[PDB]
């Protein structure tokens, strides 16, 4: 048993909410959330820059830290940072931006990272301002992720097109 509440069941391990990642986070204190981050790990807009906000932007200064110390992030890879008061830790994952023109096939490898740890609260990743079709980023997830992914999707009417959609 785990602490998630108010989620619908798509598979066996995975799991889908309408709600602000950010506030899920403040209630659960999950032991990893994901963050859509980009390689750079400058966390300015989107899912990113609204956890780093909640952080009152402590999550950029180390982020800013770990990128002087090892340079940026592939692609499709990650990396385990502090979850500050959001969780215990934040993966932050780089799933290929669109509005880029970065590799789509690479969302399945971005997935693979999850793979990793026991639990997580996400997001889809590459969906929202990385400009991916979130239907494609939940079926690649469900494909993908077979440890338990809790997944918060903030937009009610995307949301309600997911659950109504999904195979
Ligand atoms: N998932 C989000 O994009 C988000 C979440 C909280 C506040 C602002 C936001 O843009």
């Amino acid at each position: 048993v785990n602490s998630f509440s108010g989620y619908l069941k798509l598979t066996d391990n995975v799991y889908i909410k309408n709600a602000d990642i950010v506030e899920e986070a403040k209630k659960v204190k999950p032991t990893v959330v994901v963050n859509a981050a980009n390689v750079y790990l400058k966390h300015g807009g989107g899912v990113a820059g609204a956890l780093n906000k909640a952080t009152n932007n402590a999550m950029q200064v180390e982020s800013d830290d770990y990128i002087a110390t090892n340079g940026p992030l592939k692609v499709g890879g990650s990396c385990v940072l502090s979850g500050h008061n959001l969780a215990k830790h934040c993966l932050h994952v780089v799933g290929p931006n669109v509005n880029k023109g970065e590799d789509i096939q690479l969302l399945k490898s971005a997935y693979e990272n999850f793979n990793q740890h026991e639990v997580l609260l996400a997001p889809l990743l590459s969906a929202g301002i990385f400009g991916a079709d979130p239907i494609h980023s939940l079926r690649v997830c469900v494909d993908t992720v077979r440890t338990n992914v809790y997944l918060a999707v903030f937009d009610k009417n995307l949301y309600d097109k997911l659950v109504s959609s999904f195979l």
